[PDB]
């Protein structure tokens, strides 16, 4: 009963060939894709043969999201949902998850490209440099939904290591402060990639001084993965 | 002057088909491919064309790398260099780069599906739950090695986020020593992934109280990452 059977796979950073192999022939195989996310090129989206019932979900609820994959698999059709990057990383892969496994589903999850390292890549900076640091933090920045207590920017920016933030293109105004409470210099590097394989994208490098004016001076408001830390100097 | 030019490939964690699209097609018409490491499997190996010239390297020592490399393409020739994994993360591609650049090569660097994320992936964990976690911490136990500073495992270990170790896997004692001393509990949930979509894989669950045992038990000594943190449990 392969049909019961949900892939999650991961679509990479933008770039329409950053796609695993294997995730590329799914793609191609599927009756329904579910694209969640609009964090994904019109040109990944296009490979789906024809045919192929294409659906947005994101602005659709739980368990609406869950029956329509739940009836296209009883249906005997191949579903598989496209996260951007690897979703292992602000995915949201999990309440599905478990609803789909109690209707018996099974799941296969198809790693993929974070875009983390696709920034770091865009750049050319490796993110661990031995003697300087070994630790790479992904976490993002608080905004109007505040994140678990021991984990504020401030202090996961006191082991001074290379920090990766996700979703937080538009708060480089508390980047900053934090950075600058856990003391860091106001030299120290940032770099920030903007839509990272995209063609529109853009590298921006700065430091914890100008983020916010950076940001705001390229007009990155959005889809911008920002590393900041020393291994991102020279 | 493209053949003055290095790509860096990550090759994905395992298997054959995690590599995307686009390094798969380097090394496929790559002259001169240099696999440092012996965590690429012969079955990556064995896609490049029937000519190409094949080398190992990592018991190379630093400037002969880089002048082969260089000599190969004042040849003419298509080099390629095959991390596991995603480069950016304990990739050493650093150094090598600065050479390079000096001898005006051009680098260009193919993202990759980290092991990371190969492991969450076998395990069917996101590492990020809304409430619970939203930071992602990756880094490596000291052994001999000594690690900066402020990065030592237990001072990471007290935001209590989700902890992802990479080349630790004969360091279980230091690494539930470190996780008690910072409070976790001894209940934590950790999984080990080894060779993590290799044939050989194996997924083992356990705890932090556990850890040491299960790894001796399944005998994992080498390629195993290890998630520790609650967004393993269920
Ligand atoms: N191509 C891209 N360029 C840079 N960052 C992007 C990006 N796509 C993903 N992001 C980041 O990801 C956030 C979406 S959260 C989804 C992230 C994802 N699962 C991944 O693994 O990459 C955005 O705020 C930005 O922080
Ligand atoms: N398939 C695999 N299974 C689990 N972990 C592996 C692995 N391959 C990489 N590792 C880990 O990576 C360490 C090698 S350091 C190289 C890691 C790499 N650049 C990556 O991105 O995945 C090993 O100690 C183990 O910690």
């Amino acid at each position: 009963g392969s049909h019961m059977k949900l892939y999650i796979i991961g679509a990479g950073p933008g770039d329409p060939d950053l796609i695993t192999v294997k995730g590329l022939k799914l793609l191609q195989q599927a009756d329904v894709v579910l694209y969640a996310d609009s964090l994904v090129s019109q040109d990944l989206i296009a490979k789906s043969k024809p045919g192929a019932e294409v659906l947005k979900t994101a602005g659709m609820h739980l368990e609406e999201m869950v029956g329509t994959m739940l009836d296209r698999m009883r249906e005997g059709k191949m579903v598989v949902r496209v996260h951007t990057g690897d979703p292992a990383m602000y995915g949201a892969i999990m309440e599905q998850m478990v609803l789909l496994k109690r209707e018996g589903v099974d799941i296969e999850i198809v790693p993929g490209v974070t875009s983390v390292f696709a920034a770091a890549a865009a750049a050319e900076a490796e993110l661990t440099i031995p003697d300087l640091t070994q630790t790479v933090i992904l976490t993002r920045a608080e905004g109007r939904t505040p994140v678990p207590e021991f984990e504020k920017l401030t202090d996961l920016a006191k082991h001074k290591c290379t920090i990766a933030l996700f979703l937080s293109s538009t708060l480089t105004k508390k980047v900053m402060k934090e950075f600058i409470n856990a003391g860091w210099s106001e030299d120290t590097p940032v770099v920030v990639v903007y839509k990272a394989t995209w063609p529109d994208e853009k590298i921006v490098r700065t430091t914890v001084k100008d983020l916010d004016d950076a940001m705001r001076t390229n007009g990155i408001r959005k889809q911008a993965m920002i590393l900041a830390g020393w291994a991102l100097d020279p």
